């Protein structure tokens, strides 16, 4: 081949999210990614020690377990308040795939990760640290010094021992929301950013020893509340970029049918009484990023790889800003959420799902006029819109939840396409 011709766009990133339980019921393995898709993985979720445990007893959340702090044989350690952990040893490093051999240090969906750079050198992976169930101790840690340096420290010696390319931070949420029993206080606003800070302190004293670049990103929250509760201007400066969470904005938690991830403001939401329905979509949340003084480059889009659902829909407006009954009951694999694969296969204009077209808000959703469910979601169509706004308002790239829901690749055959 010809070396190729450069262009601004041969830099927009791809950052496609890989949830370690893929690797169990749903048979979607690191293997299974591919990798030429993507300029960067992130894996979901390592998590944070406090006392010898890690992990979320609150039952408000999907899962109130708790384990002890283990290393990647799944042997219990004694590491201080404020260490990152192996989320679920056994998935991460434990278990073994194709190519393994006993004579290596480590296996499971981490070694994976690696394999898929052997094979596709440009690719980059980050761990995620934290996510809705595990952001209940960032409060603790990010309160003193010490514990952002056990932190801080404790990033790069996992990036060391992993062979991660960087660190993403995704606490939902400082100050305010996210599950009740998180650890919160007013000072999560100013702690996160030297929290921050000194993340980077560490991780570039450690790449001028490694010889490399170590990046750290976050995942931020969409809301005019997030941008309140948080430096977004001094934590840009900071870290090499910010996942937008520009998805979740309504779903079957509430009675009114509404968009996952609506891209403009549609009045029409606003009638309904559709809760924040002024701000809660994906311009409004960008721009509060821009307007904040977020460079644009530094602000990378997320787009859902799934849907949200509610039962008892009536049938006016095609199901659309209605009051409901509730959540949807079905779901691929948690009521009330569906994955794009399973969407194509099963509902997009199939078994009694009409498709039908928001062009103010650029989403497609589906209505069964027989059973009365309503599905928000977004198809090839509508994350054309989504890269249309990331290239016309100059952002970094794309990030997206999650590789498994994408299994017919569609979705990240549309990004790709298209930056």
């Amino acid at each position: 081949l010809q070396p190729a011709t450069a262009e601004a766009a041969d830099s927009y990133k791809i950052v496609g999210y890989y949830p370690s339980w893929a690797a169990y019921g749903r048979n979607y393995n690191v293997a299974d990614i591919d990798p030429t898709k993507v300029t960067h993985i992130n894996y979901a979720f390592a998590d944070i020690c406090w006392n010898g445990i890690h992990g979320n007893p609150d039952p408000s959340g999907p899962n109130p377990v708790t384990w002890t702090c283990q290393n990647e044989k799944s042997q219990t350690i004694n590491v201080p308040n404020g260490t990152i952990v192996l989320g679920d040893p056994w998935i991460d490093t434990g278990k073994t795939f194709a190519g393994d051999t006993w004579d290596q240090p480590i296996a499971g969906n981490i070694n994976q990760l690696n394999k898929l750079k052997q094979t596709n050198p440009n690719l980059k992976t980050i761990i995620s640290v934290g996510g809705w169930t595990w952001s209940n101790r960032f409060s603790d840690v990010a309160a003193t010094a010490a514990t952002r340096e056990v932190f801080a420290n404790s990033a790069v010696d996992f990036l060391r021992k992993y062979n991660f390319d960087g660190v993403d931070l995704d606490w939902e949420y400082p100050v305010s929301g996210g599950l009740d029993g998180n650890s919160k206080r007013p000072e999560d606003k100013q702690n996160y950013t030297l929290l921050l800070s000194k993340i980077r302190e560490k991780l570039d004293a450690a790449g001028a020893v490694d010889g490399k670049k170590y990046l750290l990103t976050i995942a931020s929250g969409a809301s005019a509340t997030y941008a309140a509760n948080t430096e977004l201007a001094k934590i840009a400066a900071i870290v090499d970029w910010i996942n937008i969470m520009t998805y979740d904005f309504n779903g079957a938690w509430q009675k009114i049918s509404a968009h996952n991830a609506p891209l403009n403001y549609d009045p029409a939401a606003s009638a309904a009484g559709v809760p924040d329905a002024n701000t809660f979509n994906v311009a409004a949340g960008a721009q509060g990023h821009l307007d904040a003084g977020v460079p644009a480059a530094k602000l990378v889009l997320g787009v859902p790889f799934y849907g949200r659902g509610w039962d008892g829909c009536a049938q006016a407006g095609n199901g659309q800003y209605q009051t409901c009954t509730g959540g949807s009951s079905v779901g691929t694999w948690e009521a009330g959420s569906f994955d794009f694969y399973d969407l194509e296969a099963n509902y997009i204009n199939k078994n009694g799902y009409t498709r039908y077209w928001n062009d103010t808000a650029k989403v497609p959703y589906l209505y069964n006029a027989s059973n009365k469910r309503f599905i928000s979601y977004d198809d090839a169509e509508s994350v054309g819109y989504k890269t249309a706004y990331i290239k016309s308002k100059g952002l970094g790239g794309a990030m997206f939840w999650e590789l498994s829901g994408d299994r017919n690749k569609t979705l990240q055959n549309k990004l790709k396409a298209d930056l």
